DNA sequence: ATGTGACTTATAGTCCGTGTGATTATAGTCAACAT
DNA sequence: ATGTTGACTATAATCACACGGACTATAAGTCACAT
């Protein structure tokens, strides 16, 4: 697998938790499948930008805040 | 179509020109098709994080500084 | 246009496919642009003997062999 | 220079002679410039196929006869 | 007759990119059953 | 609640090709002057 893809997934999970969201709720809020979300967080999916974008909207987080976080997570 | 995509595709081109690369060098170095690099810049196209990573390696740029330029482009008026 | 050209054009393609090459491979080994190889096959362009020679070397074929197939294609019905 | 180019030129000169033509006359007959022809025969020109075709018309020699000859010439 | 040289102008050949049908690999989406 | 296994189907990604515009190298065509 990929380093970036792992950090992306980790970040998605991180933000979901600091917001006290469940996966079920993250999937409802972004209209995607819960098993889809699950899959990403267990790093079994290689998402596209479009999908990533839907997940950010579901997390209620701006692109910028996401990447700010993704950068920080990337640096150990 | 997608907000972030045209930002990603814009930044891939920006860097590519900054580094005085041509499309088909980058297509080689990124270990993706000739026409895919074109298609990404040309229209936008919906790439995969793995493909984006390949391109970053190809732009000879780090994940970090890519995303830093990504943020800057998003923030523009 | 020109009689001999489209024949030369035809034979370059024929050989190229007989050898399972692609235009990309060919323009590769002929050290010409892939645009030019396309241009030749497409619209029978007016190449120079030197360029033809490069293409022969690219097709991994000899002067002789080429011209022998050239003669054949000219003679056909 | 090129090997092929020299033998094309040699052939052009060979045929012009076997026929008894001057350069002046090969130029007239093919509607090309005499210095143009002189250049080719000293092999100071890299013809295009089109030009070669005009010289064949001037020599009154079919493509086939020209190439049959060029081949033979090519093999020392 | 032929052979130079040198000087325009057409075009051969280069270089970077666009746009496209067809095929292959794979993400997108949604089942059934788990815990 | 979340995890996992197959699935089906959309589409990401590949591969071979056509096509254009702009630029550079050089062949095409014509002088003058040799011999």
């Amino acid at each position: 697998e990929s380093f970036l893809l792992s950090k992306v997934s980790f970040v998605i999970k991180k933000i979901r938790l600091e917001k006290g969201m469940t996966q079920e709720d993250l999937a409802y809020k972004s209209n995607l499948d819960r098993t889809y979300i699950s899959g990403i967080e267990r790093n079994s999916r290689n998402l596209t930008i479009k999908s990533l974008e839907l997940i950010m909207k579901g997390l209620e987080v701006s692109d910028v805040v996401f990447f700010e976080m993704l950068i920080k997570e990337i640096l150990k």
